[PDB]
């Protein structure tokens, strides 16, 4: 049974996992823990994106936006290198995707516009896509505290999982802002140990990570088996019990993964 070898992978690596797979016409969902409460991490990247995309004409992604050193918060592999150039909105969302760029999200959460830096903007996105869960409370900071039990910045699996199928394969975004999206998540360059090492090489794989604190690791991707089937893929992952130092395990969410991948197929 597919629960047993979850909860196994949960005793081996000491740690709480989160499954969610939508159910489809040839297969059943997958859910464990799938309501469950955890940290988003650098997994709101995507529907932020789908949130600029939304919300502006495609025309808006060569907006130039200007900043300075003094906004560089998190890990920001793109951002960092054009401090003084600026970078295009579209720009950004490439780098918040691929890269998870923090400071690139927080230019994007800013681009949204209201309270929060946009983290109000980016919530009431996702409030209209029906997601009553999900709630982002904070900027990126590398400063930022987020202990177990606080419900600021966390989804479910259940949750991410159908905000991802809405988004890539349902009729959120029109089909040119969806291609966007779904290309640059394609592209992704953090996501090989997790998700995508559990998946066979002739199933395509696009993704977002997120990683953090208290062995916070975490994986949301939309998978395409070699018969042309897509199916969305939430895990999430942390490791409370060893507190704010306890090791994210990519290959726990590569292992979860596996299970996946062998009942689809």
């Amino acid at each position: 049974d597919l629960a047993d070898r979850f909860a196994e992978l949960e005793r081996r690596y000491d740690a709480r996992l989160g499954v969610y797979v939508p159910a489809t016409g040839t297969t059943a969902a997958i859910e464990y823990r799938a309501d469950e409460r955890f940290a988003f991490c650098s997994t709101f990247k995507a529907p932020l994106v789908a949130a600029v995309l939304h919300q502006n004409p495609l025309t808006h992604l060569d907006k130039l936006i200007t900043y300075t050193s003094d906004d560089i918060r998190s890990i920001s592999p793109v951002a960092q290198q054009h401090v003084q150039t600026g970078m295009t909105i579209g720009q950004l969302c490439d780098a918040a995707i691929r890269y998870s760029d923090g400071t690139a999200a927080n230019l994007l959460l800013a681009d949204l516009g209201g309270p929060g830096g946009g983290t109000a903007a980016f919530t009431g996105y996702l409030r209209s896509l029906g997601d009553t869960v999900s709630r982002l409370d904070a900027e990126e900071s590398e400063l930022n505290r987020d202990p177990p039990g606080d419900e600021r910045d966390t989804t479910t699996p259940h949750a991410i999982a159908l905000v991802l199928q809405q988004l890539v394969l349902g009729n959120a975004l029109p089909p040119d802002k969806r291609a966007l999206l779904t290309d640059w998540m394609a592209r992704n360059t953090t996501g090989a140990k997790r998700i995508r090492a559990g998946f066979p090489a002739d199933w395509k794989v696009i993704d977002k990570t997120g990683t953090g604190d208290y062995g916070r690791a975490n994986d949301i991707a939309v998978v395409w088996s070699p018969t042309g089937v897509p199916y969305v893929v939430a895990v999430m992952s942390d490791r409370a019990g060893g507190g704010y130092d306890a090791e994210p395990r990519e290959a726990l969410l590569a292992e979860a993964a596996t299970c996946v991948a062998g009942v689809l197929a």
